[PDB]
């Protein structure tokens, strides 16, 4: 297990905000966004097509323990969370990204937001992929990836085990 | 062939307005809705859950031709086409009941509005069921059924040949 | 003060449903509907354009007290509220018709849905217009009229003392 | 008139791409929104209220002429127009920032997006202000100011005469 990096070299810092940017892509980062119409709560995460949009910032915290560190390590289950002043809908839910676990999840299950703390399907890792400062994040369903979402088609992220869906991303310090 | 007959065994004329109401519902009559957030043309079509609303109106035409006669008979190709002063959305499409047959259309194709008067997609048959005053209506891609819907689980329209899937309806007069 | 009665003559039954529908008019029922756009919490009061809408049904019930009557009365003090199985927003509040008192409430104040039972901003009174089953509904804030309204201009109910703006009604009982 | 300066000290081209960001705020630049629910056409313009939310891009060019120059000058008449490939809505105007003159307009009236490149109501000045770096816009309507608009607040731009409602932007050049 490394030391995870920024797209600017620099190790990822504990609690601290990072973009999550999809490699080689036209558009920007990664941002909550209604999968459904009626209830649109739990939200779920897309790709926005716009190009400069940076994405919502997340902080990433270990999960469970890790008391040494204030760096972020591949391999290693930590909990995802949107960081927002503002947070105008679904207030009776968290911000962590989570796995679809309902009784509606599909097959390739949506990656929602909502997640508790120590739930094991808001855990993730953080893996390296072939691609400098390039990463993959993986959960216990299966490693996040798209599919065309709801949005003018936007990627959706997902949890998947098909490798050819991996979401390929990069960590954007924010500034 | 037999006349169609309206709720109040009356028979159904062509051009007049009726609403098409799912027989032994709690639920309303049939009505417009979005079926995908973005783009959201062309409109679905959707059961409403809420017991008072009628639906909103539609009438039959047939095609092709029949010069004969002013009602509506069973076995035999019509339009349907929603009837509204209003219509605030998709305005560069019709009015008229379709199957799906574009390249994103299901296996099971959801029921548009939006087709044109003389294509293949556009022509139903309404054929008797068991009791009422009780109808059914079929395209050439299958008998129009439901599904839960992305509004609270409302029933959507689509072609199936899932017999299961059968929608029950009865025409009731406009005043 | 006399009994109120619906459209078809019958007095109104406390508790009981109706569609309240403005007289003389194009279009249908009051119904909810949101006048602002986020928060889009508490919705307002529109009339809908449909012309077959008929309205979100309502009952009235008597407050304070009146241990004496399942009848409806003019010129006595009575909470409205929406009667409706589902309710997808706003759940925090009632369905209870109020005029808005908040800090930012027009000097023509909305009608909104949430009053609180007992609270002064909740109580109405229906009263006598010239017109058979034709009223109006007061409040202590003025009489209920309209303005054109957010949707497509269609008339939101605000509370005013400006009598070319009243909003003449009758009671249309749910059957 | 003097070379107006992007947010790094170099001179503003005809053509390319800025984001339009509120001095002194915690909130993003300034993107599309709906201001009216429906129709939701023609846009208005907000500032965001999310921190890293850079605002949409525009870019300017001279109305009427100047071909003696790359640059952008103070006290000259310029269009603004949003750039964006993607544009899900309203695809029947422009991208070019206006003053609301339609029959509806506010005393202030909005700044909309759909002007005509000619069009009065189309053309705006950039002029400096205090600092920074620092500027105004304005137009024959008046100075380009803000009030609270529908989303949460968010300030929206319309056209004014009132000082105390100036929006003080800076010109911040896109990748
Ligand atoms: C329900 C709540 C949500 C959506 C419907 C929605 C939804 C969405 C969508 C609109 C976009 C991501 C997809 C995309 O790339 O779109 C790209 C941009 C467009 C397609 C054009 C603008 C779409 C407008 C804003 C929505 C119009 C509503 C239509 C008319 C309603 C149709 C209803 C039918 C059923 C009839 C988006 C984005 C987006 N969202 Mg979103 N998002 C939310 C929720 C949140 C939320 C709580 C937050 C934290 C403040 C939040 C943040 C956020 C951020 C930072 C960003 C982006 O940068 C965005 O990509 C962006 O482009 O915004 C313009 N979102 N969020
Ligand atoms: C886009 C355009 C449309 C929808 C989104 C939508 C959509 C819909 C839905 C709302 C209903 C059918 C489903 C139902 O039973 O719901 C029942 C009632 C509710 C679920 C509560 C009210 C929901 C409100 C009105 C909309 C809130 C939208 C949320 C906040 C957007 C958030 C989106 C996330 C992605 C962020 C409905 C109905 C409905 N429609 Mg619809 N409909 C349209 C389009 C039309 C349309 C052109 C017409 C001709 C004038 C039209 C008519 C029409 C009629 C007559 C009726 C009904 O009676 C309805 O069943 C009804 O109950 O209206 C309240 N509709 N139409
Ligand atoms: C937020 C929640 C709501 C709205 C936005 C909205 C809103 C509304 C509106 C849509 C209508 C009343 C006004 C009217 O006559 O419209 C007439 C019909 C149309 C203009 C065409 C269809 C409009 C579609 C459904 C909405 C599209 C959403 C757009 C694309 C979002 C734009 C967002 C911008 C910011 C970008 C309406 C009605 C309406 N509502 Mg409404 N209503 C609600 C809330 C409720 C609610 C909890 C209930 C109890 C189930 C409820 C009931 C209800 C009933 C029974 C009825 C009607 O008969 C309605 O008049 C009707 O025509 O429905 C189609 N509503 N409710
Ligand atoms: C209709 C079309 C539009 C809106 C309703 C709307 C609307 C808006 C709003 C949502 C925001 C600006 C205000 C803001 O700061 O909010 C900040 C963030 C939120 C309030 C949380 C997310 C709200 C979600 C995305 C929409 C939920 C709609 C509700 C559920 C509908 C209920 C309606 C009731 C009547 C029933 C926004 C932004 C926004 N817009 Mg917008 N925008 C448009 C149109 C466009 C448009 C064509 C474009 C070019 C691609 C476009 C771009 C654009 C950009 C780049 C950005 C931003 O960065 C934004 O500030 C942003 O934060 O996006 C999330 N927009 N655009």
């Amino acid at each position: 297990r490394e030391q995870v990096k920024d797209s600017n070299g620099n190790p990822v810092k504990r609690g601290a905000k990072y973009f999550i940017q999809p490699a080689k892509s036209n558009g920007g980062g990664l941002v909550p966004a209604a999968i459904n119409i009626l209830p649109f709560c739990p939200l779920g995460i897309t790709q926005t097509l716009l190009p400069y949009q940076p994405g919502l910032p997340v902080s990433f915290g270990y999960e469970p323990v890790i008391a040494g560190t204030d760096y972020i390590y591949t391999s290693t289950t930590i909990n995802i969370e949107f960081r927002s002043e503002i947070w105008p809908v679904c207030n009776e839910l968290s911000k962590l990204w989570a796995v679809d676990v309902s009784s509606s999840a599909a097959k390739e299950p949506a990656i929602i937001i909502g997640g508790e703390r120590t739930a094991p399907n808001s855990l993730f890792k953080i893996e390296e992929a072939t691609g400098a400062h390039t990463y993959k994040l993986t959960t216990s369903s299966g490693t996040v990836g798209t599919i065309p979402g709801p949005w003018l088609g936007a990627p959706q992220l997902i949890a998947t085990n098909d490798d050819a869906k991996t979401l390929f991303v990069k960590f954007v310090k924010v500034d």
